This record gives structure tokens, C-alpha cells and sequence, in this order.
């Protein structure tokens, strides 16, 4: 997250870190057994880390649970990033509490202008590199589909939306991928892609979760 703030420990209780020896992507806890992330984050050998603030220090509220299964969306295209969503099942159920909590799925799509919370452990610099230990947060609005398409000609599908600031300076970034965009208490987006980070006229692009609720629910119900 570039241009954001320190969230505070366990203030974003649905945020998870995906770990394969090292943090590599975010995700969102949607029930005791299942995490939502980006398909481009797929790899084997995932350990889900819940209850994290500093990802390099054991602070006392963590739950580390290995994934048993991951399910990339059936129509994910890694070239275009269309349908950049995947589900990860935990080998054992998380113990839900005030600091480890699921986030609700939306019932309707969000609108441009809605303010959302974007979070992660990704790069905090737009020109260099600096990776934080503690969770960072950014409040940002959803942008109009016409502004989004104009920013990224030929690249924005109906399964994507833009959020952020056209002036630059405030965005998600590498290492935030897979993490949440939460608006009014609902998971509306997944950190997906962008041109660099925090660049003028190049807002963040997010997977549009509302399009996937029926796939998420039916997949969980049979897996
Ligand atoms: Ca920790």
C-alpha cells in the first residue's frame, strides 16, 4: 500500500497473509474454512496466516493453518487477468474471535464513489521498494467504469473495477495482491493489478467480487 496508514493490530480481522515460507499475497476470510484471494496468487504449499499484524514477529493472536485445497476460477485468464479470483480451503477451521473474523460477501454490486478500505503488506513506495512488517490500510473510492476504461484502454472487463486516485500517490501495490477491498462491511474487491503503483492516471484494478457470489457459495457448498 502506497500513501496509506498503519491500520493498527488486528483492526482488519478478515485480512490474511498467504505464506509459502514468506508472505506473498493477501486474502480475505469469508467463513471459518475458506479464504478468497486472487487467482494470480495461486501456488501449491500455501499456509494461511490469520490474526497477523507484524508478519515477522509472533505477537499472540495468530492462527497458522495449512491449505488443503485451492480452486482457481474456472474462467481465469492469466494473460488478461479476467476472473482473477480463487478460493482456498483451510485444513482445519479457524477459531473465530474479535481479531480473526470473516467478512460478508456483498448482495449487490457497489457504485462508483463508494469509499472502501484496501489493506495489505505490499510495497509502500511508488518508485522504490520498501516492504512493511505491519499491516497498512488505504481508504479509497471506487471510480466510474468510464474513467477506468479510459485509464486502461482495451484492458478493463466487466469483472474488474478501478479504485483510488487519478492524481497518483495512493494505491495498492505488489505484495497486496489477493487482499481485500471492503465497502460498507462487504467484500467488493480483490487487489488484482495496475500499471506500476500510485502512478498518475493509473488507478488500481480490482476483481469485482459481486459477480462471483453464486460461484463462491456453490463452490463452498460442495467442497
Ligand atoms: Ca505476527
Amino acid at each position: 500500500i502506497v500513501g496509506g496508514y498503519t491500520c493498527g493490530a488486528n483492526t482488519v480481522p478478515y485480512q490474511v497473509s498467504l505464506n509459502s515460507g514468506y508472505h506473498f499475497c493477501g486474502g480475505s476470510l469469508i467463513n471459518s474454512q475458506w479464504v478468497v484471494s486472487a487467482a494470480h496468487c495461486y501456488k501449491s504449499g500455501i499456509q494461511v496466516r490469520l490474526g497477523e499484524d507484524n508478519i515477522n514477529v509472533v505477537e499472540g493472536n495468530e492462527q497458522f493453518i495449512s491449505a488443503s485445497k485451492s480452486i482457481v476460477h474456472p474462467s481465469y485468464n492469466s494473460n488478461t487477468l479476467n476472473n482473477d479470483i480463487m478460493l482456498i480451503k483451510l485444513k482445519s477451521a479457524a477459531s473465530l474471535n474479535s481479531r480473526v473474523a470473516s467478512i460478508s460477501l456483498p448482495t449487490s454490486c457497489a457504485s462508483a464513489g463508494t469509499q472502501c478500505l484496501i489493506s495489505g503488506w505490499g510495497n509502500t513506495k511508488s518508485s522504490g521498494t520498501s516492504y512493511p512488517d505491519v499491516l497498512k490500510c488505504l481508504k479509497a473510492p471506487i471510480l466510474s467504469d468510464s474513467s477506468c476504461k479510459s485509464a486502461y484502454p482495451g484492458q478493463i472487463t466487466s469483472n474488474m473495477f478501478c479504485a483510488g486516485y487519478l492524481e497518483g500517490g495512493k494505491d495498492s501495490c505488489q505484495g497486496d495482491s489477493g487482499g481485500p477491498v471492503v465497502c460498507s462491511g462487504k467484500l467488493q474487491g480483490i487487489v488484482s493489478w495496475g500499471s506500476g503503483c500510485a502512478q498518475k492516471n493509473k488507478p488500481g484494478v480490482y476483481t469485482k467480487v459481486c459477480n462471483y457470489v453464486s460461484w463462491i457459495k456453490q463452490t463452498i457448498a460442495s467442497n
